[PDB]
């Protein structure tokens, strides 16, 4: 019989909570929408509502857009939107697990971006801490992350990277010094990063998660766009194992190709990640669990297994390619082994004319239809949430040149790689034209 | 032309800002929606990506589902989902208005449910008042307020209510007292209820805007469920003018019948409601944003404004037939004329004879598929974040009965009140049968 | 149990096979639709298919919005096509009894329009009178019925109208003269119509009925848009009970609100129409089957039921406001009481000026975005498939004056009669003031 | 502007009518469709409806679905309906040019499947040749082809076939002998047929072409399932410039991977296929032509291209597969090289023991979810519609063996042969083990 197939699938879905191997057909996927929307009691036929809280929809383009999943997650007053929610966190967990955290313990999707996810972390963490005023952060120049730390009501300590070769990395040196000013018990936590535009590359992870579990200090890992990257993963994977990392966080958008709108917050202390998912007070946006539920029993381990390959292959297209372009026109592919995601090619023959030059390719490539490039120059100076950042997107107070980003992020297509190489040698040529 | 016609409307809506008088049809929202979706660069069909967060989708279900609407809420990045954006708090300021402040001069839809906005308020006040650590708060039994206190990192100062006939009413005087004794410096604000389980009503909000001018502190009200009441609103705005009140927040499920997930911040303060804004890291859902949008332009000022006109007209009619059930019964309709929205029947002839009945009534109830009563007995103890509730779920330590609530919300029919009072009586029946 | 509600209603629906009294929710609705879906093998986890009719679809747009149904109606190969279809021609035998003909024996829904269902039906009849080859036609000015006479390869014997009154009625006299002069065994049928354009009214269908009978010549009613009447079908079952009908035949867009496609064929004697379902060759679109499906069950009985009454009501309102309009210009409603659906106020005071007032009225009703109505000229001179017209649009030769055609069909609006209205005395307005 | 972009491929679309090189984004496509239908009344703001056939839709299940395409295809009443119409129909000519046959003049999707579309050919033909009464017809055991001509009135003619080596062929010398006998002026139209069931191979269409053209015969192909064969379009090509064919029909379904429900009918004289498009009375279903226009513009040339040569790849992969299988069975694949879609192995193993082994294989392939394999018997006699066959489904009397028909066919998978194979392999297992 047609059906028992069906719930052959979703019987095996339920009672291992892991992801199937071969992506589900849509009908498959649909059947199982319907049937655990059918649990939620707005849509039970013989109900009536008498409370504030009723989930009933005025808008049909609403109702059907959700799959009828109006209650968000939490007598149970929405028995659907709950097994929707804890398959899954459960589905999740196993894609950590392959996508190269074997020993995570607990997880849980949150309905916001990384930044309030991990301002939620630091939230929990001033409970544990009361005497704590300060994270150590080494430096990353990403807005969000940076005021994540100042929406939950800590100092961000702000460290700066060491240059080694092309490369920025963490000065532990310094981070270390900056525990022993300050005082452990005054630390609420180191606040790590993995993927981050170079030249920046991935923190030290092993280190830092020793210096934490010496100085008795949680360690919370921006981990927003790593989890793409099993480079990335096994950096924590490692670090758990010969130190100390009490969470990562990592965005739903950008590891698993959905809206923004979602991240996962992970740990190997599962009392503690539970803490953090108690610590968010109501319920909340089911949407971006939906959204990831969907993409992941569609895609099967199989099919995010082989995006996560594809990706790597597009990292060596994107980096053979722009260093050829960059050598073409006298430039160079800056020395980044140790990011695994994103890369940098100088632009030292079109700056320092004094003529903005720099700026002007980020905006020429802007109006030419390329998104996701930096051009990044030299001495942009910018304050965000109370401090000031010298050198301003380039992570660093004095980074020898102006560069250019591109990164290989997970469902990036050859097309990707070819017209914005197309379009960059086009706008190079313009440029240098005009500066003559 | 057919399609000028269209375009008039849209037009309007872009020139105004404002809910068209009449609802739009479908087919002028779809054709919005996909004109806005064509203004995002993850949609432009010349365009390729070279970043982390190019808004690829992998399913077709996820990306149609949303309109393709992927990449949130704020070079730009995405023109139409920050339009989007724009429209729908500008559409959500003229409800605020339509609905009963008309004095209200900036709000924004944030994607986080009612309890984490208002910790976005106490997370704002923080860097407003860093000698601040109380929050004062009128006690209200409902978890999600009271937690978002303490995720803020605050410590909940709980005000006992008065007992006023069979209502519970704010003390003033405790408030006062204890602002006194703690110093208004260490104060982060007062944190008043508008909307609540009867017998509970809305706290006096003129008079504790009185206190709160005269002490100088903030005041963030909690109007969850409010927005539907022309009372409850007329409250902020007299409380906005004869003292102060400087947020005010409310569900967008409760008083706009969509998904759980998102909230609106108003307030009369406009560089502060943007200091509120600016407190949040990085990008967010537009889901609740788009889900608001889509119901605001079908209803237009008419259908929701009809919608609060029945809710009224519903709130009389399960009054008169709650009453007439009690009385049928021995029992009566608390008089709780200053709560619009929620009442409550006493259980008096059930309760008393240590058999647990009242829980019972609202497990009966519950199984026979009436959503949203709450049976509140006498004596729950129930520690919420670190704070124990004598008598929770009643709002006071010794409230005198046990009794039942139902409400009459946006949206609610006479089916819902029917079939509530039809069940409501054989389950009393069944109980009282079986005490003999 | 929620599931076990829905499945009680579809459990209800198969051993039944009847209208549910109140309309299904779309949760109830489509959930069933998935589940058909999932009989046809196209469907099937683990089909394999080396055929050359696999229902396989190329377009997920496509195979969505037909839910999946791909294989038409008729090892079955499509086990859920196949029941769909037995269904709906199941609700629609009820609705026929509900509408008027208590006594139908048997219908089918066809995915043909009303003309080509007609052609079916005398493509039938050629196998059974060999010796036939005329259709005896009461003339009506409709292009599609008449064609249908040619395609099938019958020559039509147009019998034109007696007038009575204002009204163009059956020529009893004419259609026995004509028997008697070609011979019984030379007439295919008789082709008579039902709900057509005022000043015209339905044929005369019990005399005919009788008259059938009595020659022993098959009768085939063109019902296109009378089903939504209940006196149309009132004549449809009175000549049934006293005399001779063979098939009717009725439009699913014009009765039922749902996409032009398909048309039902139905009888009193069920192997004459098993007959002409199986003279049909070949597979057919499900689509207008799905259509109507999903419209009767959303709407129920008593949905339907409720359209069949406001149509009646919105006659009055029409008819009422046309008249009024009508003496206010110093024109007429003509009488017309025995059409229950279409209506007609001359246009005396435009015509008669030899400038083309008639037709340059429905030309400015027209671009002002008034539809379905119908300026009639005196004297149009058109030749239909080999056929010349005298009068055509008046059904008649000599019909004394030129008028003005509306008709209250069913799902109309009072908006739909009141712009009519206000945009017609607008455009007799300006004719009568250029004519001065 | 990204909305110029759009606008610049539907004006293409528009200018030349021709498919795009490149399959259009979703978001092109739902663009265009939705400002189609915006040019139907139904859907204009402003419009009031005072006639019977309005397009009002009462369900917005069925609305949305067919894109608010209500009226179907033909002062104008639906402009973007005929527009649609328009552009599919030039589409679709430019398809069969694509597939093969680069001298057609006109064509249109008529929304019947093939048969009804073969009727309707005929039917137009009666007008043209009053004398008419028969349709020579070489054999093919497929009912709905066969009937098409007793449902036109008219009565077939069959011609039995020539056994060449294995290959069921054209009895040319029996066509030209039946002309003959029964005169030119009787014979309506000689029905030949390309794309059918192994063994029987597509007619001799070049021959039968001169034949028609000497005889002053029409010459209608049923094209049902063979424009996606570049061999069977080179065969109408070739016959065109030969001799005579005067229309061609296709099954949409079987080409275009669509929902069963329409055909084309394309011919080389432009105002004898405008006869039958004239034919056909009253308004049709856009639904078929809907569905083309989709699954056209999505895939572009190059993506119907790549169908066509997928199906060339599998149909060489499925006979090495089964050739192989036959083998080890000690059976054989039958030499059928004037096929190019469909193929047959031989049954002698199992048939021969007077036990329904032949029919039981198909029914135990049915139960194994293989759909489409035909397995023929020796033997079956079956009528239809009045007439008498002989080893019905073998297309002959007395074919010498018993056989399994297997086809590749646009759109079949790898996983179709393989997973068919690995059953068939099975299955003679089991039926030759029963037969020890």
């Amino acid at each position: 019989e047609a059906r028992r197939a069906h719930e052959h699938l979703i019987r095996l879905l339920l009672e291992q909570g892991k992801c199937p191997e071969d992506g589900w057909d849509e009908s498959t996927l649909e059947l199982f929408l319907h049937e655990l929307a059918v649990m939620d009691s707005n849509n039970f036929l013989g109900n009536c509502g008498v409370g504030e809280r009723e989930g009933r929809v005025a808008s049909a383009l609403v109702a059907r857009r959700h799959y009828r999943f109006i209650h968000g997650i939490g007598q149970p007053k929405a028995a659907g939107s709950s097994l929707l929610n804890k398959i899954t966190n459960s589905l999740v967990l196993n894609v950590i697990k392959l996508a190269g955290v074997h020993s995570v313990a607990s997880c849980f999707v949150v309905p916001m971006a990384t930044g309030m996810s991990l301002t939620l972390c630091f939230l929990t963490l001033r409970h544990k801490r009361p005497k704590a005023k300060y994270i150590i952060w080494p430096r990353i120049d990403q807005k969000s992350c940076f005021k994540s730390m100042v929406t939950a009501g800590f100092e961000p300590v702000v460290i700066e990277n060491v240059l080694e070769g092309d490369e920025l990395r963490t000065d532990l040196k310094a981070v270390e010094a900056k525990i022993q000013e300050l005082g452990p018990e005054h630390i609420l936590c180191l606040h790590s990063t993995t993927a981050c535009f170079a030249p920046r590359v991935p923190d030290r992870l092993e280190e830092l998660a020793v210096i934490c579990a010496n100085y008795d200090i949680p360690h919370v890992v921006n981990n927003a766009y790593g989890l793409q990257s099993s480079k990335c993963m096994h950096l924590i994977q490692q670090g758990a194992r010969v130190g100390r990392i009490d969470a990562f966080v990592q965005s739903l958008d950008k590891n698993f190709m959905v809206p923004v709108g979602g991240a996962i917050i992970a740990g190997f202390n599962e009392p503690f990640i539970q803490d953090i998912s108690k610590m968010y007070p109501g319920r909340a946006s089911a949407s971006p669990s939906l959204d990831v539920l969907i993409t992941l029993l569609s895609l099967g381990c199989s099919g995010y297994r082989k995006l996560l390959k594809e990706r790597k292959e597009m990292f060596v297209y994107l980096s053979t390619q722009l260093k050829k372009l960059a050598e073409a026109h006298n430039e160079r592919l800056l020395q980044t082994p140790h990011n695994p995601i994103s890369l940098a090619m100088t632009l030292k023959t079109i700056d320092g004319h004094h003529d903005k030059a720099v700026t002007q390719l980020g905006s020429m490539l802007f109006t030419r239809q390329v998104s996701g490039a930096r051009a990044v120059p030299l001495g942009n100076v910018q304050t965000v949430s109370g401090h000031t950042f010298r050198g301003f997107m380039s992570h660093a107070d004095n980074y020898p040149c102006a560069y250019l980003n591109a990164a290989a992020a997970i469902g990036m297509k050859m097309q990707d790689v070819d017209l914005f190489i197309k379009r960059l040698d086009k706008c190079l040529n313009i440029v240098r034209k005009e500066q003559t």
